[PDB]
This record gives structure tokens, sequence and C-alpha cells, in this order.
């Protein structure tokens, strides 16, 4: 599913991501924009052989099981395919664990490079929330 901008903001808020660990909703929408262009089915292979899955491009090295990432963990206790669903619950619940791991949203390199320090509220501007 390809979410609209405000549609995704609303879904993220319903699932408790707004201000989670102090990160306002626009941070999460901005991250999803640059990770996946709001497409739940996005996948991308990393040089190390791991793969990133879903709207927030969550990586099989640590967070989900795909059966094809040697030596990896599955800290969210989910198949990576669950991160591709039109229902964002699994992605949100796993993102909550990731953002709590110590480095906040810097875990998403694209958030650090493209969202951090910017006017992230623009990503939710105009949305009925
Ligand atoms: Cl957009
Ligand atoms: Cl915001
Ligand atoms: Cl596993
Ligand atoms: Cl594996
Ligand atoms: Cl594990
Ligand atoms: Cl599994
Ligand atoms: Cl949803
Ligand atoms: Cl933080
Ligand atoms: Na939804
Ligand atoms: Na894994
Ligand atoms: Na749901
Ligand atoms: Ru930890
Ligand atoms: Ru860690």
């Amino acid at each position: 599913k390809v979410f609209g901008r405000c549609e995704l903001a609303a879904a993220m808020k319903r699932h408790g991501l707004d201000n989670y660990r102090g990160y306002s909703l626009g941070n999460w929408v901005c991250a999803a924009k640059f990770e996946s262009n709001f497409n739940t089915q996005a996948t991308n292979r990393n040089t190390d052989g791991s793969t990133d899955y879903g709207i927030l491009q969550i990586n099989s090295r640590w967070w989900c099981n795909d059966g094809r990432t040697p030596g990896s963990r599955n800290l969210c206790n989910i198949p990576c395919s669950a991160l591709l669903s039109s229902d964002i619950t699994a992605s949100v619940n796993c993102a909550k664990k990731i953002v709590s791991d110590g480095n906040g949203m810097n875990a998403w390199v694209a958030w650090r490079n493209r969202c951090k320090g910017t006017d992230v509220q623009a990503w939710i501007r105009g949305c009925r929330l």
C-alpha cells in the first residue's frame, strides 16, 4: 500500500508514534517519506546481505527474520514480511523498539541525513489529526 502523507500521519498517531520517545509525528512521517516514499512494500538489499523492509525500512540484521541474513537477530520477533503489510502495526511496534535502543531516530541514517534539524512539522501541516 502507498499511503498518502496525512493518511500515514493519522495511522502513525493512532498507533502511538506521535511524540514516542520525544519524536514528534513529523519526524516519523519525514523518515517514512525518505525511507520508502510511503510504500509499505518497499524492500532494499544492503551490501552486507541484510535487507530493509517496509515503510520505515527496518533491517533484518537485527530486527526481523527473513531466513537469509546469516548471524542476524530478530529482536522484534516477527517475519520481515510482516513489515510489508498494508496494516502498519508491525512496523510501528518494531520502530518503537528500534528508537528505544539508545541512538533515538539516528538509527535511521536517512532520518539523520534528511530530516534531523529540519522543519519536520511541514510533513503534517494541513492534516486533520
Ligand atoms: Cl509527500
Ligand atoms: Cl511535527
Ligand atoms: Cl527468528
Ligand atoms: Cl536469517
Ligand atoms: Cl533474536
Ligand atoms: Cl519468522
Ligand atoms: Cl494501518
Ligand atoms: Cl533521543
Ligand atoms: Na490504515
Ligand atoms: Na534477522
Ligand atoms: Na490495525
Ligand atoms: Ru537494547
Ligand atoms: Ru544496539
